């Protein structure tokens, strides 16, 4: 499993629509690109996916098993995805560790940037699914962080603002769909 610390951003270059599957070609930054190969299983927006092909800096994935419980179906060419390759020589996670099994999609209710914090409010739909506890960490697009507060069906996560920079958290707006991994 994975730390839930995003190591870089990919940009979707190509999408093949195959109805109950899609193939996404993602441009990878050079440091992550050279750390992966065919058959690498890594997190893309917090979801475990297997590399099917690499051509130049474009890394390809098929989304099939994951197509009904993640955002991939509705993403577009040019969108930015979070990337995380498994730890090289191990880790103690303990433990916002992520497994890569996304529980389902949720939707950004509100964002506020203040006081060096990115405050994200995420509305949890009723049929997701189990948990969610304010003492626990949660994965949002592969970023693992403690929950700040839960009010009704809205979870408030108060991120340091520089994760606005190093992950796609800073592309989120009201109505953005996200992959949630509850923990657990
Ligand atoms: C080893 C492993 C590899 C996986 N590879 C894929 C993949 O390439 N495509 C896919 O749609 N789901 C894949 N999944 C399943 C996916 O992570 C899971 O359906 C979603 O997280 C559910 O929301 C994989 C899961 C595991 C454990």
């Amino acid at each position: 499993m994975f730390k839930g610390i995003v190591q870089g951003a990919g940009i979707i270059k190509k999408i093949s629509k195959n109805d109950d599957t899609q193939r996404h070609g993602i441009t990878f930054p050079k440091d992550i690109l050279e750390s992966v190969e065919k058959g690498t299983v890594m997190l893309v927006n917090g979801c475990s996916l297997t590399v099917v092909r690499i051509s130049g800096d474009v890394v390809y994935f098929d989304i099939d098993q994951a197509i009904n419980t993640t955002t991939f179906r509705e993403l577009e060419v040019g969108n930015k995805v979070n990337l995380e390759v498994r730890p090289e020589f191990g880790s103690l996670l303990g433990k916002g560790a992520l497994t890569g099994n996304i529980k389902g999609v949720a939707t950004v209710d509100n964002i506020t940037e203040e006081e060096d914090r990115l405050k994200v409010y995420i509305k949890i739909p009723k049929d997701l699914i189990e948990n969610i506890l304010s003492e626990d960490h949660i994965g949002i697009n592969g970023v693992s962080h403690s929950i700040e507060e839960i009010s009704d069906d809205i979870i408030f996560i108060n991120y340091p603002k520089n994760l606005s920079i190093t992950t796609n958290l800073g592309t989120l707006e009201k109505g953005s769909d996200v992959n949630v991994e509850t923990l657990n």
